[PDB]
């Protein structure tokens, strides 16, 4: 944690913005820590959890994941890559979870976030795994402003990571559900050049990316399995204090690197 803190901040003033980073190996419980406290924009990376939220509680309801779900014209949001394409058939609750973890589909984020209740519903399920910073406040597309110092739709670096421990290895959602949440991570389209490009060829990951685009404001999050080791888990987020500020995929990928190179590779 000590021993990449003065490689972060360099790498943060090269970006211009601020840089936050929780990674933790799940083996020795070694953690790297860098601004992991503060608050960052979630951005579209809240739809991961989402699916999660969705998968909890289809252990209540046999049957949500296949239910049919049928939405008009006015459902479809800019950037709906999937939920565009089956407009005049509909889609099944769990074509849109994965169109919404893999695809970052934000009308599918929509959908099913009107099903749990909204943005409520989803910072309630947060609260039952307990995640107490994670406040999820507005819907699609509003939800990435961005504003600098507005807490609304933000979470810390480390809530991010430890939540994410829970639903990807831990004990929050049951076996199956958990192996399902897992697979909908590792078929993400949208994170090639974020924490997958900090990771070799032959090293299992799932993530979600986030990327609000004003206030150079992106992030990704994720699960790594590496060969012989047990995985690692980690998020980074990004911000900036201008709003034209460019968001940078490297930067993020850096970081992922000198996370692992603070854990130990
Ligand atoms: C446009 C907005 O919904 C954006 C966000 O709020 O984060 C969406 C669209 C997208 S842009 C995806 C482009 N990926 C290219 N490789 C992101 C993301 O990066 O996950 N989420």
């Amino acid at each position: 944690t000590n021993l990449v803190a003065e490689p972060f901040a360099k790498l943060e003033q090269d970006f211009g913005g601020s840089i936050g980073v929780y990674a933790m190996d799940t083996g020795s419980g070694a953690t790297v820590s860098y601004r992991a406290e503060e608050r960052f924009p979630l951005c579209s990376s809240f739809k991961g959890f989402l699916a999660a939220a969705v998968l909890a509680r289809s252990q209540q309801q046999a049957g949500l994941l296949d239910t049919p779900i049928r939405y008009g014209k006015n459902a479809l949001v800019p950037w709906s890559p999937i939920s565009e394409k089956y407009l005049t058939t509909g889609m099944t609750v769990a074509e849109l979870s994965a169109a919404a973890v893999q695809y970052s589909d934000n009308a599918a984020a929509n959908l099913l976030l009107k099903e749990l209740g909204g943005p409520a519903g989803l910072t309630a399920f947060m609260r039952s795994i307990g995640d107490t910073t994670f406040r999820l406040d507005r819907w699609e597309l509003e939800l990435a402003s961005a504003i600098p110092g507005d807490a609304r739709d933000t979470s810390s670096p480390r809530a991010v990571t430890e939540s994410l421990q829970k639903l990807t290895l831990g004990s929050a959602l049951a076996a199956p559900q958990r192996q399902q949440f897992v697979d909908w991570l590792k078929g993400n389209t949208t994170g090639n050049h974020r924490i997958r490009a900090a990771v070799p060829a032959d090293w299992a990951v799932g993530d979600k990316t986030g990327t609000c685009g004003v206030y150079g404001t992106a992030n990704d999050y994720a699960v790594v399995w590496p060969t012989g080791r047990a995985p690692i888990v980690l998020a980074v987020y990004t911000r900036a204090p201008n709003k034209d500020d460019k968001h940078s995929e490297a930067v993020i990928a850096a970081a992922a690197r000198l996370a692992l190179e603070g854990l130990g590779v």
